[PDB]
């Protein structure tokens, strides 16, 4: 897929499984419109969010529901969610892997961008 | 201050200076109301954003303009900005630290008494 | 494999390719003995370092040569290398994925540990 | 001090207090010679490790006993310790920050004038 998200748990040393996330795309009127959503698999990965045809140029936001994840494990975390906002496909189609590493009071996010 | 933000540059090994950010508070209609902003000092820190009386429980967002920072250094960045969204809950001081790279950022909260 | 290492470049948003690393295992006399070595592929991954039979209980150190990596890209980085030291297989065989995220003055490392 | 270390806890959102560490300098025979050590304060910081005259160019290693820290909190950790190995090169102050999780750590250097 042109967009994949991978989430890891830094407390348990495991993929972060069943983590919900919503993707939005910024509309011409500057509002965030729903684009795609899903949950991470047993591998901590979410594939198949979109297609090369649908994933046009624009500004996208991935909101990862990290708070529900920690809560279900008995932990009250700091962040409401982890947010990743980026311009996609500005110079033609790319594949994007967004990786998030989660701790209760901290998170890291990185992007790997490759040319098809 | 009950809220301080510190920003570091992982490419140059330095404070991230003159980084602009806005702080928003979530309203009843679920929109973001601006309520504080500033830019980081030479030590990469932004102090004096709010007071104890003003900083009531609620959901807050700190939006750090990382894109402009990297653009001024001539480096193309991935993120439009870095956002930190959190609930403040009731003596507490919040220090939000953000470590910046062109294609990655990390943020941590140090919450003390 | 029971041991895999993945290295990413946070400046370029890409896998870190051709990154050398050496693995050592602590000997009975407390010295580090060479165990395995290799370089990351185009995917930023290094597979096939060892086998389940060879990868016995012990304390292992992965030394990732991050300095040579940055130097070849024209950057003088802070760290000599990134080091990952851990006890492996203490409770029976596990699979270990060590992920390192590199910037010139910072690095992060995480482990994903799974039960075969 | 020309060298300061700061350690933070990503699970509890706090300074990592009473974390022991040793600093070594690389010798001509390629062995590590101990030369400073201490444990972090209530602010998670360790100051006074060395002086400008003593802190000459060379390769240094800071070995942070993260395992003992997590063990005292009843949490099983992955790493034996966190090591930061770097060359000091010639006015410079080094601040080494380490952010700790049970299965992950990050370290950054802030090098200033
Ligand atoms: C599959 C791919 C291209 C990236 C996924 O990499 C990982 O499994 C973990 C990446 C990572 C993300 C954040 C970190 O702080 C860190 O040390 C590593
Ligand atoms: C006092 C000074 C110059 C930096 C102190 O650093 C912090 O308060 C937080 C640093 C930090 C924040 C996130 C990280 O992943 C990391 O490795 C370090
Ligand atoms: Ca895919
Ligand atoms: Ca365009
Ligand atoms: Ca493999
Ligand atoms: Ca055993």
């Amino acid at each position: 897929c042109p967009l994949m998200v991978k989430v890891l748990d830094a407390v348990r040393g495991s993929p972060a499984i069943n983590v919900a996330m919503h993707v939005f795309r910024k509309a011409a009127d500057d509002t965030w419109e729903p684009f795609a959503s899903g949950k991470t698999s047993e591998s901590g990965e979410l594939h198949g969010l979109t297609t090369e045809e649908e994933f046009v140029e624009g500004i996208y936001k991935v909101e990862i529901d990290t708070k529900s994840y920690w809560k279900a494990l008995g932990i009250s975390p700091f962040h409401e969610h982890a947010e990743v906002v980026f311009t996609a496909n500005d110079s033609g189609p790319r594949r994007y892997t967004i990786a998030a590493l989660l701790s209760p009071y901290s998170y890291s996010t990185t992007a790997v961008v490759t040319n098809p």
